[PDB]
């Protein structure tokens, strides 16, 4: 079995738990979970049937158990834990935004290279049934030639603490943008844009409101995608070409229905767990079951979310927020 | 009766004259037809049952029967054709775009306006049921403050012959980025964009191809749109603010689905005519009455659609073009 130690006790943390927990027991077992204090640690490890529990993070980092570290902590709070437990020998699962910007993106990077160990930022949208069917119709050549990709995710978060706080690195573009951008990036090979034009504007509390991007892309196609924590979007991703259009409908960045061409389809999810604290919260499992397959393999990262393109993601992401003035101590 | 006369007999003043024949006869008469020479125009006068017919725009323009001029022909033959009916003394209805580039709307505008007399752009999308409940949705606050506007018009043209025609001026911009301009002007208010960003390509036949556009608007929103005469888009429109979205469905041209926070309204279109050549045809029908109103109350032009607007629209949609380097001879 794949054994998973648990990074931070937070609302995603229990989602991933529970997911884990689903999975065979001779694929998957948690075996550790690590929290800023003790009792906070055993308390997740009693209503989660883990049996080992620690009050920090090295100590997870440093059990000879653990095989690979899930990193469920707030934004600013991942690039250290990361690094802990590549120091460690840890391969990693990092939630996303997987660093504040681009230059910590790149260090976690480097570290896992070099010491010859597998990283993840857990894009979780990638992996659902969904968006591996999207992959395949843009293989196929169904749509033609592409011309233009298109993304919305906004909702009304503001009384959502942490996504608006500028001390937990909160806004549209590191809570909502993230999938935005990765799904153009996907629909456009990973390729890196020739230019971004940005409008947008500020939140009262420090981060970003709303903020619009349009990329150029290679070969004369490009993308535009719209994030918001105030003003409700239609929360669909599409992709268009001469022979018509593909769309994720919404939710669209935990989708189970694909529309090609007029043709609807829709993947379900898995039965369990039910009561997750955020919507679809059962797709994690793709990406726990996708983290499995790249170790038994032995690869040292993903096919499907590299990390070259993680850090290009990183980088747009940044070069969209310094456009619009919204900075973050660690740059 | 509002004493109609017919300028050109293609498909587009076969539906509208089409329409005017529903409409009640103390209303609104159809009374003469011009085309570029008479048996082209005697035809349509029989098949439309219209009693008179010319075989130059010049004799319309000169009948003393005619009140109001539909200008219906293709786009680089309006402004010829508005020019002569307004040095005739006739009120006009032009078809969309009103002009080809900016120059030519100020100067068939400066004419209607120096004559006294009444000029507007045919944006039949404007008086459709769901486009008025949407601006009432827009004053009365209930989506809270708005942040962001968007709209989508793309399908494969490529084999309507003058959709992509240099020499007709058509193209992406012209014959579908104007429903996405004059929507994202009508739900901020008309009022003029601080900055436009723009991305597209070219299609082989010398015009647009897929364009997108940003365009920041005063206090801080924004909107995008995105054309196409390959791709099939969404062919939707929305605005989103602080207490949610309203949405106009596909198509979003001739609109008979809003959706404001959730809750679906539909406005039927009228019963007749049915065969139109362009879809949703029988929408005409509010256009046509708003003509008649405002030339019943003695105004010189539309509150919907004034032409100071329809002269930004044509500043915006050149500003455009002229960013990607599409020019047309007029220029
Ligand atoms: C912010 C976000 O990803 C999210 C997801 C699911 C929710 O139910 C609420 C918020
Ligand atoms: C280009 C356009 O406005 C249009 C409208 C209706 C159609 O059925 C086909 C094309």
């Amino acid at each position: 079995a794949l054994r998973w130690g648990i990074v931070s006790v937070g609302l995603i943390s229990s989602d991933f738990t529970a997911v884990l927990q689903t999975l065979p027991r001779s694929e998957h077992q948690v075996v550790a979970v690590a929290a800023r204090d003790l009792s906070r640690a055993k308390e997740f490890a009693q209503k989660h049937d883990i049996p080992k529990a620690y009050g920090s993070y090295e100590e997870l980092a440093k059990d000879p158990n653990v095989e690979v570290a899930y990193v469920g902590t707030q934004h600013p709070q991942h690039k250290a834990a990361v690094m802990l437990c590549l120091a460690a020998g840890k391969a990693v699962l990092c939630e996303k935004p997987m660093g504040v910007n681009a230059a910590e993106v790149r260090e976690m990077v480097t570290e896992a290279r070099s010491r010859g160990l597998f990283l993840m930022e857990a894009i979780w949208t990638r992996f659902f049934p969904a968006s591996e069917a999207l992959r395949s119709v843009l293989a196929q050549g169904t749509l033609g030639d592409l011309r233009v990709a298109r993304a919305e995710f906004g909702k009304n978060l503001t009384h959502v603490p942490r996504a608006v706080d500028w001390a937990q690195a909160g806004g549209a573009l590191l809570d909502l943008g993230i999938y935005c951008v990765q799904f153009i990036s996907m629909v456009f090979g990973g390729q890196k844009p020739e230019k971004i034009s940005v409008m947008g504007r500020r939140h009262e509390t420090g981060v970003d409101d709303t903020v619009t991007v349009l990329l150029q892309y290679p070969g004369e196609v490009h993308g535009s995608f719209t994030c918001s924590i105030t003003a409700q979007l239609s929360n669909t991703a599409s992709v268009s070409g001469t022979k018509g259009m593909a769309q994720l409908l919404n939710p669209c960045w935990c989708p189970t229905e694909l529309v090609v061409k007029g043709e609807h389809k829709e993947f379900l999810l898995p039965p369990v767990p039910k009561n997750c604290n955020f919507d679809n919260g059962a797709g994690m499992s793709y990406e726990a079951k996708h983290v499995r397959e790249c170790l038994r393999k032995g690869l040292k990262e993903s096919p499907v979310i590299p990390l070259v393109e993680s850090e290009l993601l990183a980088d747009i992401l940044e070069e969209v927020r310094r456009a619009i003035g919204v900075t973050f101590p660690q740059d």
